[PDB]
């Protein structure tokens, strides 16, 4: 039990950068979530750190060397003359090059690698940054408006002192990114919650548990439209208790993401705040070693609360439901709430459905050492 001392990684820089006209991933938002924090009073119970930004050596030990040299030298003025280069490294339409690009994949990765080496140092207990979870990028090409893995990168550095490290993602998708590039090795066992079917990034199977040493050390629970709080949370807690039980993992990298909200623009669910900031209750009961990232969210305003209060749960801090005055209050109207309402729409995920996914990842957990 007790309160946990909570390092959050936060560079004011981050919200200026621009996807482009018309692009669905906002910046900006984190901005928004730092600035309803600081006004909540949360800076006041924990550390807040500005990371570095994280270089080229730090960035190649998962991606290749070609890759980030691209990556470096790739800008809008420059575009035309790379045309072959970005194709092969799919940048240019879902992942556009944007002013600054490789500066915010510095800064992406530098927050959950310096939170990593703190969890390391064991100077705290948990770390926060919701710059990073960019889960789709992959060792030579970006992919799902992510360009580097900072989470990969993250998890190398926890495994410098970690035996086993376990890796949850609650966003809307697939962390297809993560689970590939450890799908091979029992040191990482990724357990990845996802809308599945007909739905990026198109992987995610019930089936796809992992290859070679890693064989049962990946775990997909793919779900249909409309999910509700009831539904996640009588899987999210049972799943990983049992994935805490079969694997004692000595450090935790839970990706945020919050697509996986009611209401999201891009996403299918419908969780509340309260129903996704279950999970990091949950998992902070295990009383270990945790790296909290963000992810994917589009309705800016609920991503702002949903990391808010994701943040004041960490802390183990109540904070009240009437919005604190902020820079960006007009956008929580017309409410003026922190938490969200669900909707009336469809839980296509049945009771049935959600039991007997569960009882087939209870099957593979048990083959386990
Ligand atoms: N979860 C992914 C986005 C990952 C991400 C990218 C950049 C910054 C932060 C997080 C998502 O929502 N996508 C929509 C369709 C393509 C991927
Ligand atoms: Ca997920
Ligand atoms: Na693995
Ligand atoms: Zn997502």
């Amino acid at each position: 039990g007790g309160k946990k001392k909570v390092c959050y990684y936060y560079d004011g820089d981050i919200g200026n950068y621009y996807y482009g006209q018309g692009h669905p991933m906002k910046p900006h938002r984190i901005r928004m979530t730092h600035n309803l924090l600081l006004n909540y009073g949360l800076y006041r119970k924990m550390e807040i750190y500005r990371p570095h930004k994280a270089t080229a050596e730090e960035m190649t030990k998962y991606h290749s060397d070609e890759y980030i040299k691209f990556l470096r030298s790739i800008r809008p003025d420059n575009m035309s003359e790379y045309s072959k280069q970005m194709q092969r490294f799919n940048v240019g339409e879902d992942c556009p090059v944007f002013d600054g690009l490789f500066e915010f994949c510095q800064l992406s990765t530098g927050g959950s690698v310096a939170g990593a080496v703190k969890l390391n140092r064991q100077q705290t207990d948990m770390a926060v940054n919701w710059a990073g979870g960019l889960h789709h990028a992959k060792k030579s090409e970006a992919s799902g408006f992510c360009y580097v893995n900072d989470i990969v990168l993250a998890i190398l550095e926890l495994l410098k002192y970690h035996q086993r490290v376990l890796y949850i993602d609650i966003d809307i998708h697939h962390g297809d990114g993560v689970e590939e590039a450890f799908y091979t090795t029992d040191r990482v066992m990724t357990v990845s919650f996802h809308k599945y079917g007909e739905y990026f990034p198109g992987t995610g199977d019930l089936r796809d548990i992992g290859a070679g040493k890693g064989k049962y050390y990946a775990v997909n629970f793919p779900m249909r439209d409309g999910i509700d709080d009831e539904s996640y949370g009588q899987i999210f807690k049972p799943i990983i208790s049992k994935v805490m039980e079969m694997y004692q993992p000595s450090a935790v990298v839970l990706q945020c993401g919050a697509d996986s909200l009611s209401g999201d623009r891009l996403g299918c669910f419908n969780l509340t705040v309260k129903g996704h900031a279950k999970c990091v209750e949950v998992v902070k009961t295990f009383n270990l070693p945790l790296l909290m990232l963000g992810g994917g969210g589009y309705t800016i305003r609920n991503v702002a609360r949903c990391w808010t209060y994701e943040t004041a749960v960490a802390l183990d801090c109540e904070i009240p439901n009437e919005l604190p005055y902020n820079d960006y209050f007009e956008y929580f109207g017309p409410d003026f709430k922190l938490h969200i309402s669900p909707s009336n729409m469809t839980n296509q995920n049945t009771p049935e459905y959600m039991e007997k996914i569960k009882q087939r990842l209870f099957e593979n957990l048990r083959m386990l050492p």
